């Protein structure tokens, strides 16, 4: 029993994390195959008016790289410019290189953060990429280009973040290893804001769930609710919609408690929890997915 | 910016982890040089009464065992046992042991948990030993020898934990490499309860510290209370006592705030926040400690 976030083993991970050198900055990068992916800010001269990228590029010389892992230097062979991130070629395939494919993250999903200095790897958590297209992580100087990365059931590892920058409000901001940024934010010091957050009604009915099947039923409403009446409510109350309701059958029937029931004890608890509390939590959590439950309670996929 | 639970990166500690088979009944070790540790449970007769560990170690036969690294099979050479584990002397030395030693562990020490089941890894997540020698994990069936450790600056991996039950109330148990369980329960289904747990008090220092750096500070009290007065309040309150303000001071320094007031503030808020939080925690969090957070926060030690 019991229900912690954790991350992904982070191994196969760290197998491809470089650090990546351009003059005097220092950064992480991705060691795949025989590319290295890395934030473009690595280039970026010193200054702290707004940086030009389309220039920076055009004055940038091979010989100024400097990437290694492990303390082991490779050769770099050319380095293209793809929205916000670099891929350069390297002289040598990373021969630990796992079965991957790049993902693209949407908000609601969970994936793992390699947080990385100098291409070293020193912590690993599991986090969620919010409604407004940023994650609280834990971040200081030198973690740009730390990996977010999910294993998929098969084994194959989905590379999705890249660490790109802190947002005034605190906000971590990456983006995906085709240079996007999630939420469009700028890749460079702004006064951009993020959107205020949306509550993921999905983590909250698998939390409550889990709630149940500890036996802590103290909060379990009996009014009527269907999904689109919680949609609405949710819409007003700063929650996002479910997005269904069968993918939870398996915990429906070892609970004989329905969706709906759990939808309308969300909106009896938004009330306030009165003093008391579900599983130590003094508030609703959404932490935790439908698959993280169903994982560590059982130790089964979806 | 930001304070999150992490754990230290994986890969060292997974390539020593092993599946460990006796008749129908699996679970981890961890190999290193030519030894696997794992938890005596492995020879236990398949039964719901009392276990003669001294019986069932007086029957074992070698061929019974099975061992394993990802499909490399390794030849067992003999087994003894040491309190509640089995050393196996295999026929193969681990090529990937880490620089390590074996350490044992003290109430209030943090360290990583990497949940394993079969002999591979599933979860790495980071935890904090309590008063009564428990931890609050999440493990289910087959979890039994999932290791804990700690890596050092220099880079040495403290082997520390081996996990072996779950008791009724949901607590963690273990044992260190030496065979001796925390807080000396029995490695068997049983009855038995853990005391209670105090609030490391240290700890919810160094939490809150953590909270004034990120801009935090709803809930920071007006008020003063020195050592002996929160030592006083603590011993009826069921924290632990607070020693010294001075390991604080680069904290005190880097926020303008004193133990004492952070002091003043725990009393006020040891009942609860209500509906708020600090740093994403509903009540006062204990998990993490000063070296912790400074490491965290500020890339550095004590």
């Amino acid at each position: 029993s019991g229900l912690k976030k954790m991350a992904q083993p982070s191994g196969c991970v760290e197998r491809c994390v470089v650090r990546v050198c351009y003059g005097s900055t220092v950064l992480n990068g991705v060691w795949l195959g025989d590319t290295v992916t890395c934030p473009r800010h690595v280039i970026a001269p010193s200054t702290t008016v707004l940086i030009d990228y389309d220039h920076a590029y055009s004055t940038m010389r091979l010989h100024n790289f400097s990437v290694s892992h492990n303390g082991v230097f490779l050769g770099v062979v050319g380095v293209t410019m793809h929205g916000s991130v670099l891929r350069i070629k390297v002289s040598q395939s990373n021969v630990h290189t796992p079965k991957h494919v790049f993902k693209t993250l949407k908000p609601g999903d969970s994936f793992n953060i390699l947080a990385c200095y100098e291409g070293i790897a020193s912590g690993v958590f599991g986090v969620n990429l919010r409604t407004n297209f940023t994650i609280k992580g834990s971040f200081i100087n030198g973690a740009c280009g730390s990996p977010g990365y999910n294993v998929r059931n098969d084994g194959t590892v989905e590379f999705c973040y890249l660490h790109q920058i802190e947002l005034g409000s605190g906000a971590h901001v990456g983006s995906d290893f085709t240079g996007s940024v999630y939420g469009n934010f700028d890749d460079q010091p702004s006064l951009q804001v993020e959107s205020a957050n949306l509550m993921l009604s999905d983590n909250v009915v698998a939390f409550l769930y889990a709630a149940l099947l500890n036996g802590c039923r103290w909060w379990l409403c009996s009014t009527r609710v269907n999904v689109d009446g919680f949609n609405e409510w949710a819409m007003a109350n700063g929650y996002t919609s479910v997005s269904s309701v069968e993918c939870y059958s398996i915990l429906a029937a070892k609970t004989g408690v329905s969706v709906e029931q759990l939808l309308a004890s969300i909106q009896h608890l938004h009330e306030g929890f009165g003093g008391k509390n579900i599983l130590g939590y003094s508030s609703l959590c959404d932490e935790f997915t439908l698959a993280e439950v169903v994982k560590q309670m059982y130790g089964v996929n979806l």
